[PDB]
Parts: structure tokens; sequence; C-alpha cells
């Protein structure tokens, strides 16, 4: 049952699990402890002999998800400091040139891990694909901007993991020249960021963006404000020199309070006018630091970044209901709040009527969820696709429309719902998808992902601005649709 493969830092021992070879917790960077919380990832100290790679490693420090989210998205924490590791599933390390899929987990840049049970790679390996997942630094440690630390450690970690794949995956049966990077939410936003980052050059041939685009980056001046507030609350200076010594529980407490304040209504006396006015979507997203990431990923992609990479992208029909619906408070939202929200984007109150006309909500709270779905997910995804009209590589789109039955159906096809369908891990995701989700749909979705990694074509017509065609996944029927929701789409043509 043991299987020993040579890496770059030494031999690792995995296990053969039913025609599949699995390796868990292969280190790709030295433990980021103390001052090394904030330094660039360092390749692991090489070793003689065989290091065990049969168990998942520690995961990155993270606070709990907010209570309502956390009941639906149940995380598995693994203790320890040696968390910059990756995991490989392959049908046979001696195979020749298999497609390689590298998963970047989501979690708002503060949560998640590569080793969550829902991200199990076995179904990909069974289908002839080498699958890799990994952990990267999160939150303050991963992304808070400090004058004495390289920016965006978590992005550097993702680059280091992808370099590990380039330099080692052939020994696991994979073609380094056929890597599809994929991710969901913050993982998909990370992929877009990597497309806009010169340091990530050549590390992937294809990309799958599940519910994330190029909008999620923190302006350098806002990151400086965020670090200053964090340091003030910790009673230390806003430097890596100071934060290297703060106990991690104290870091996570301040981090979680910052996350809560920015998600709500930030007090201008604490945060300044920009942040109080909503200039930060996620406060630990990658910083536009100027050297690693020179501009917001959306603008880089509009100028050609990633146009050589084949792209499959999509969103769920009801993305933002995950954040607004599960506590039963949607019915209290008022029309005047929706109108004020539309006004922040320069749209008139009657924009709400376009949502209702397209079946995207009759009550104000339902309309608000659809608006924010468009602002955060759907329109940013479409802007990337539109930018690629003349790209040499191919572009395909999907809409994941299957609705989860949890909480009497109130979530619809909410954010994250496609995850266990992609991975064929429905029995591990019942908190989000319920007890009896359709395995046929998991087969359909997962097989399309395998086809895309294999060939760059998921098996349906390419996306273009003429017909704007996407595969609408649902059960019992999945089928192509053209330019869904066109009137609500057109509302956003001139919005900043």
């Amino acid at each position: 049952m043991e299987i020993v493969i040579r890496t770059g830092s030494g031999d690792v021992r995995g296990s053969k699990e039913n025609g599949i070879a699995v390796f868990r917790g292969i280190p790709y960077a030295e433990p980021p402890v103390g001052a090394h919380r904030f330094t660039a990832p360092r390749p692991p100290r090489p070793w003689d002999g065989v290091r065990d790679a049969t168990e998942f490693s520690a995961t990155a420090p993270r606070p709990p998800y907010p209570e309502a989210i956390g009941a639906l998205l149940i995380e598995r924490f693994i203790p320890g400091d040696d968390y910059l590791t990756l995991n490989v599933w392959t049908p046979d390390p001696n195979a020749v040139g298999l497609p390689v899929m590298v998963w970047i987990h989501g979690g708002a840049f503060t949560n998640g891990s590569g080793s969550e049970p829902v991200y199990d790679g076995a179904a990909f390996a069974r289908d002839g694909v080498v699958f890799v997942s990994f952990n990267y630094r999160l939150g303050i440690i991963g992304f808070a901007d400090l004058p004495d630390a390289p920016s965006n450690r978590g992005l550097l970690d993702q680059i280091a993991a992808l370099e590990w794949v380039r330099d080692n995956i052939a020994r696991f049966g994979g073609d380094p020249g056929n890597v599809t990077v994929f991710g969901e939410s913050a993982g998909a936003m990370s992929v877009c960021t990597l497309m806009a980052t010169p340091r990530a050059r050549g590390l992937f041939r294809r990309a799958i963006l599940q519910s994330g685009a190029g909008n999620m980056a923190v302006a350098a001046e806002d990151a400086t404000t965020i670090a200053a507030v964090i340091a003030h609350r910790l009673g230390v200076e806003p430097t890596a020199a100071a934060l290297a010594h703060v106990p991690v529980a104290q870091l996570l407490d301040v981090q979680q309070q910052v996350a809560q304040e920015i998600q709500g209504a930030p007090d201008p006396a604490v945060w300044g006018e920009r942040i109080a006015g909503g200039s930060v979507l996620l406060p630990f997203a990658p910083v536009i630091d100027g050297e690693l990431l020179s501009q917001r990923p959306a603008e880089a992609i509009a100028g050609g970044a990633g146009h050589d990479v084949d792209l499959l992208f999509g969103t769920t029909t009801d993305e933002y209901r995950l954040f607004l619906a599960p506590t039963g408070l949607l019915p209290f939202i008022t029309s005047d709040y929706v109108t004020a929200h539309l006004a922040k984007s320069g749209l008139d109150a009657d924009a709400a009527k376009a949502y209702t006309a397209e079946g995207r909500g009759e009550e104000p709270g339902d309309i608000l969820a659809s608006i924010i779905t468009d602002q955060v997910f759907r329109i940013p995804a479409l802007r990337i696709a539109e930018s690629r009209v003349d790209a040499p590589a191919r572009t395909f789109g999907y809409e994941f429309a299957w609705r989860t039955p949890q909480l009497d159906g109130i979530l619809g096809a909410c954010h994250a719902v496609e995850l266990p369908f992609v991975f064929r891990t429905l029995d591990r995701a019942a908190s989000l998808v319920g007890t009896n989700p359709p395995e046929e749909l998991a087969e359909t979705v997962h097989n399309a992902w395998v086809r895309f990694a294999t060939s760059g074509d998921p098996g349906w017509p390419a996306w273009n601005p003429e017909t704007r065609s996407v595969m609408r996944f649902d059960h019992p029927v999945s089928e192509m649709v053209t330019d869904p929701y066109p009137a609500t789409r057109a509302l956003w043509d001139g919005v900043p």
C-alpha cells in the first residue's frame, strides 16, 4: 500500500487507495512561524530518507466563519505550524502526461484550506487527472500590507505551490504543460490575480473560475489604513517586526472584528471616508502593492492578461443569497434601502423593476440579493469574458442553477453550492446541499471539468459577445441558454 516518490526536497511516502495513489501534506514551504509569518515562502529544508505524506498537514490560522455561514459551510481545522503543504492524487505516478488540476480554495482570503473533505481529489484521479490541492497564508498573515514585509504572502504561496507542480508533477504522472488552475470565490479571485501577476508567468495553461473574478483587491492606501487600525488595536506598531510576536489568537480576534466592521458600515472616525464609503469589499484580499500586483486584476485582464490561457467561468444563479437569506431577515429589507443601494452605483430606483421583470425578485430583499449577485459576481465575470473577445485562447461559461433545499429552499442556487458537484463529494457537503442531492448532476459537472482540463473544451459552445451562450446546469435538465438576464445585465453598462 505504501508508494514512495521523489520530490525536490526528498522522498515522500503516500498510499495506494483503490487504484489511486494519494499523497497528503507534502511541504512546499518552510513553516511560516514568527517573523516568517511575513517573509516570502522558503523552499523546504531538504531531507534524506522518506518523509511521511499519508496525513493532511496543519491548516492555516483562521477565525470561525460567522455563525450563520458556518452552519452551512463546516470547516475542518487541523492544528500545527507546518501548514504550507500540498496534496496530490494520481491514478499512477508512472503515467505519461496526464492533465493536472490545481485547486485554490476559497474562503474570503481569511478562511478555507486545501484539505477540506469537500475538496477530495479522488474522483479527478479516477478520471485520469492528477489533482493537487494546497494551503496558502490567510488573513493578516497572508495579506495585511506592512512596510517591512513583501506584500501578498498568500499570493506568493500560491505561486510557490504552482512552481512545485511545475517542477515535480511529472514524477506523479502529470504534464506540467497541461495545468488547469481552478478555484472558487477567493480561489477564483486568486486565479484572476495570478493572471495579472508577472511572477506567475507560465504556471498554468487553463483556468476555471467558479464564482470569482478580478474585482477583489485592496488599494494600497486602504491596506495601509487597515494595517494601522489592526496594529492600534493590538497596541503595537504596524510592522512585521511587531506582528511577528503577537500570539495568533490575538491576531485572529482583531482580524475577525475588522472583517465584521468592513462587511457592515465602517465608522468614518475609525476608518476614514474611503473605507466608510465602501472602497474595500474584502479587507484581506490581495493588495494592489505596485510591484507584485500593479493594478486591479480586472483592468489587467481587460488589457490582455491571461488571454493566452483557456478559460471556463461561471456563477450560481443566486450567489449573494448565501450572505443575506439564511437567518430569515430578507423580508425586512425595504424598497427605500434598495433604492439607496442602487444610487450608490448611480442607478435609478426603477432599476429594481428590471429585476422583477426578469424573475429575479419581487420583494426588496430578493431584489437586493440579485443586485449584489450582479455587482460582485455576475457582471465582473462577464466583463472578463467580454475582455477576451479577441483572445487567442478559448472562453466558455456556465450558470449553476440547481437550488439547495436547505432552510426551506430560501438560499436558492447560492454561493458555493456547485462545489460538491465539481468534486463528486455530495455526501460530504450535506450542510449546504441537503441529504439527497442529485448524483447525476455531479457526474455532469465533474465530467465537464475533466474534459476542460483534458482538452480546453468542456463540451459545449464557446462564449462570445454575439450570443453570450452558457451551459445552465440544473437537475433534471442541464442545457445551453443565450444571454440570460439581458435587461438587468444592460443596467451596468456605465457603472464605475
